[PDB]
RNA sequence: AAAAAAAAA
């Protein structure tokens, strides 16, 4: 399929897209009322290609926190108020987000357009997430009958199996936030799957749906991945970012602390956090990632006996039910402070206002995903930084970000804990030994399913992973305890390596 | 065992 490339001109404005006859009313007293200082470079730059009379795909790219979420969404309006009186009663648009939080957030940025102007209601929205009652979902469908649909790859299969016929059928535009994380192997089966069911079910035919791809992180790779659900001839890439300059926010003032162990990080965190809460005198908003489920609850238990005199503590992961996990985003949201600690759930999309800095004990689970990580501060216009907690074994990382990505940490910092620390956090842990091994084992493999991409040694970097445990319970000749049968079930005990992290016990 | 992701996740 064809495509074009057209990089970053004549300023756009509300006011013009009004005159250009672009833009109905009804729309611009939505966007006019939530009295922005103006539109994004990114918005102004896709808009109007999106309801270009050309039949045309778009691939637009920008960085983390410039209103990508309205660079799309203002143009289904548009496209609904075209075409109120076709088919007002079905689908028109299908947003799909990777995580559920997302596409809850995407739908609450429907719903204050909606608060902006009453006159915009009819054109009604649900969310098709999974954690939610399926039946309930279903009701409100009928009852509202929603020309707009979010929902989460999962969820929105188990509905588009059962009732296509009945309200996707004259789908004409088809957005994937987050493009490139949809286009990953476990996700892209399932996009295939989308697409291929509303282009067989269109009613006019099996290449109406325009569809629109978004995210911060993207290159012209993902055309090719996305050639088997792009429908349309031409295909337009609308990037607000020179070729080889970082797709990191340049606001965000990046630091990374190395250390000599994985569980010194720990140490340097809290300590990192105890200064700037003093420092700032409490009124503390940050987010701490980790690699894992349950060194992120770990690590929370922590937080919680060391700050929660101070700040909230909100653990934030999928194990946590979704019920919960809609309350604690909600709070996030408007708290003025607190330390949210959470796994790559919050790294991509979230939107957190006023957070000052994030926090990293560790490597995200995609190269990417450091790009995002960041990316939850410094958003619309705001200031922020961001620190990068890892050991003197993680080095490849930060290189192969240098590398590939395009960016390297400018303030480069040594640590070292002292032992008074060490006797503060490691008396302040209700874990028992047997229960400190599974976060330990989590870690080992999480680490080892990104060696090849982060080009890490597997010969010294997943005995020192392993070695916490025997920091946890500050024993570090120690090891883990297991039996022969795990130990092989495991494949290590090929390599040295297993009895260099284990013990047959 | 390992981050996401459907009413068995
Ligand atoms: N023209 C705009 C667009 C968005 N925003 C704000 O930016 C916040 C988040 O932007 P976003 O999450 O949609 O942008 P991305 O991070 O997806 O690129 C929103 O809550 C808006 O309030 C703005 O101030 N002005
Ligand atoms: F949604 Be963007 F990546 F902050
Ligand atoms: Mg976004």
């Amino acid at each position: 399929s064809k495509l074009i490339h057209v990089p970053k001109s004549k300023e756009v404005t509300l006011d013009s897209l009004l005159e250009e006859g672009v833009l109905d009313k009804e729309i611009h007293k939505a966007i006019t009322r939530m009295e922005f200082p103006g539109l994004t470079p990114v918005q102004q730059k896709t808009i109007k290609p999106i309801l270009s009379s050309e039949d045309h795909d778009v691939i637009a790219r920008a960085k983390t926190g410039t209103g990508k979420t309205f660079a799309f969404l203002i143009p289904i309006f548009q496209h609904l108020i075209n075409t109120k009186f076709d088919s007002q009663y079905m689908v028109k648009a299908v947003i799909v987000a990777p995580t559920r939080d997302l596409a809850l957030q995407i739908e609450a940025e429907v719903k204050k357009i909606h608060d902006m102007n009453y006159g915009l209601k009819k054109y009604a929205c649900v969310s098709l997430v999974g954690g939610t009652d399926f039946r309930a979902a279903m009701n409100k469908m009928n009852k509202l009958r929603p020309n707009i649909v979010i929902a989460t790859p999962g969820r929105l299969i188990d509905v588009l199996e059962k009732y296509s016929n009945k309200f996707f059928r004259f789908v004409d535009y088809k957005v994937l936030d987050e493009a490139d994380r949809l286009l990953e192997i476990g996700f892209r089966d399932d996009l295939e799957t989308i697409s291929g069911i509303l282009n067989e079910k269109n009613s006019k035919s099996a290449d109406n749906i325009k569809t629109l791809l978004f995210s911060a992180t993207l290159d012209d790779k993902v055309q090719k991945l996305a050639n088997n659900i792009m429908n349309k001839k031409e295909c337009l890439f609308l990037d607000t970012v020179d070729k080889n300059e970082p797709e990191a926010h340049e606001r965000i003032d990046q630091s990374v602390v190395i250390s000599e162990k994985f569980a010194n990080s720990i140490f340097a965190a809290v300590e990192h956090i105890k200064k700037q809460i003093k420092e700032r005198d409490s009124n503390y908003k940050a987010i701490i990632f980790a690699p894992t489920v349950k060194f992120t609850s770990f690590l929370c238990s922590i937080l919680k006996n060391e700050f929660k005199k101070d700040l909230p503590i909100l653990e934030f992961h999928g194990k946590i039910t979704q019920n919960k996990r809609t309350s604690l985003v909600k709070r996030f949201k408007k708290d003025e402070s607190g330390i949210l600690v959470c796994t790559d759930v919050g790294a991509r999309g979230m939107d957190f206002p006023n957070v000052h800095e994030v926090l990293q004990i560790g490597v995200p689970s995609e190269l990417a995903n450091y790009i995002h990580r960041i990316g939850r501060t410094a958003r619309s216009g705001k200031e922020g930084s961001s620190v990068l907690f890892i050991c003197k074994d993680e080095l490849p990382f930060v290189r192969e970000l240098e590398d590939a990505k395009n960016i390297v940490i400018a303030k480069q910092e040594k640590y070292e804990p002292s032992e008074e620390i060490k006797s503060e956090v490691l008396e302040a842990v209700t874990e028992e030994p047997e229960d400190i091994s599974d976060i330990v084992i989590s870690l080992i493999s999480s680490y080892r399913s990104c060696i090849k991409e982060y080009r890490f040694s597997e010969r010294r970097i997943l005995p020192e992973i392993a070695s916490t445990y025997g920091v946890l319970l500050n024993d570090p000749q120690l090891k883990i305890p297991v039996s022969r049968r795990f130990l092989d079930k495991l494949g290590l005990s090929r390599s040295p390596i297993g009895k260099a992290m284990f013990e047959i016990r």
